[PDB]
DNA sequence: GCAGTTTTTTT
DNA sequence: GCAGTTTTTTT
């Protein structure tokens, strides 16, 4: 499955390399298709190859249309690579097979929205932080929750990413950088004297010492950096 | 072409022996996908086959909606034929591939809506003419120009059927069936003292030998029969 | 794994 | 052919 996700990153970089630009309007370039904003209610997106259309939900989040248009556009890669379409027709079936191409959607999605050399310019000038995924999210025009899996991943010591909100400060979303294999799960609580909400009280950023808050009350030691935003707050818990 | 219409026929017929019947609701019984009627502005149609999305446009009149949806759920059955599929692949190839398979579609959609055994029904009580191509249309739930089509198409001997409505009555759709050469253009214009604008104006169904009033001038002996609904009439002119 | 959305794990 | 929607043909 790994294979089929590097091939899928394959495509989707080379793909995002002819885009003039990773403006929500400039994604589409590369694709002989249509893209129509339409209200879908509960569905987010659809594409339709047999007439070359693709629909994004108008009534939804820009961040949210930004990864389900990409998301779309992998499907177009794939039903272009018949090398991978074999394999994975060899290898998974049924609805197995239809959530590896899901899956392998979202992957490819994220490589359209998130290149290597944005995560990898924010690491050199913030570090593995809070603030390096804050910057993510703004800067590619993605949900912090998209960027927190894309900067985990390419984070090369260990670190738990999380975002907190007020749900009371909870964790929303979190992932573990390779090495990881703690799990900070979502509605775990945040004591009220933990830096991350001094950081959303203060509304300044605080870099310092402190621990991961784990519901089992294990206060394991870390190295918290916490960038405050509109009622959230994106954090690296930097393990040893 | 033809072969691959043939087959088209057979997959659709398939596809509605197995539905329990032929209302809006009951022609999606038979395929592995969920259809939404929303707003679509322009697209009357759209099919996902990766996500199973079958899309309605909601705007639109029943009669079309329900030749959209029989469309798209022959998208599906050729997408599952790989045989069919391969034939097109080594007889067409990019915009000719992209119009053989559109054309496919609204065959496969005529057959699912209008079977066989209904217009052979229609033949036998109403004979090849107008008052047949009026109940084809109500019994099907079809537009009249879809009806037209599918009439003439079965329809044995020499008539040119028409759809005719104010627009000053005009054709505004028509064809032959199998034998005839002759066409009779849409906005070729209806005189007044012909039956068929008689039938509009006296709302009577009219049968009796009449003309077919050709822009050239020539008016070409025939045998009229002509249903008046609202605003529009179904006609047969059968030539000899 | 896969989430794509505001010694410290835990079917 | 392909339209799928209210001797009489005519790129
Ligand atoms: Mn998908
Ligand atoms: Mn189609």
């Amino acid at each position: 499955l790994a294979p089929a996700k590097a091939r899928m990153r394959e495509l989707a970089t080379a793909y995002a390399r002819r885009l003039p630009g990773l403006d929500t309007h400039s994604l589409m370039s590369g694709l002989d298709a249509t893209l129509t904003f339409m209200p879908m209610g509960d569905r987010d997106g659809a594409y339709d190859p047999e007439h070359r259309v693709v629909l994004i939900n108008s009534r939804v989040r820009p961040e949210r249309q930004r990864f389900t248009l990409a998301h779309e556009i992998s499907h177009a890669l794939l039903l272009g690579d018949d090398d991978l379409l074999s394999d994975l027709h060899d290898a998974y079936e049924g609805e197995r097979l239809e959530q590896v191409i899901e899956t392998l959607c979202n992957v490819g999605a994220a490589a359209i929205l998130m290149p290597e050399t944005l995560i990898d310019e924010l690491l050199a000038r913030f570090g593995p932080s809070g603030r390096a995924l804050a910057e993510l999210a703004r800067r590619a025009d993605v949900s912090a929750s998209s960027a927190l899996y894309a900067l985990a991943e390419r984070t090369s010591v260990p670190v738990l990413y999380a975002v907190c909100a007020v749900s009371a400060l909870t964790v929303r979303a979190s992932a573990g950088s390779p090495g990881v294999k703690y799990s900070l799960r979502p509605g775990t609580l945040i004591p009220d004297d933990h830096p991350v909400a001094v950081a959303l009280e203060t509304r300044l950023p605080i870099t310092q010492e402190s621990y991961v808050p784990f519901r089992s009350g294990r206060r394991m030691p870390a190295y918290v950096d916490a960038f405050p935003e509109r009622q959230r707050v994106l954090v690296s818990f930097a393990l040893l």
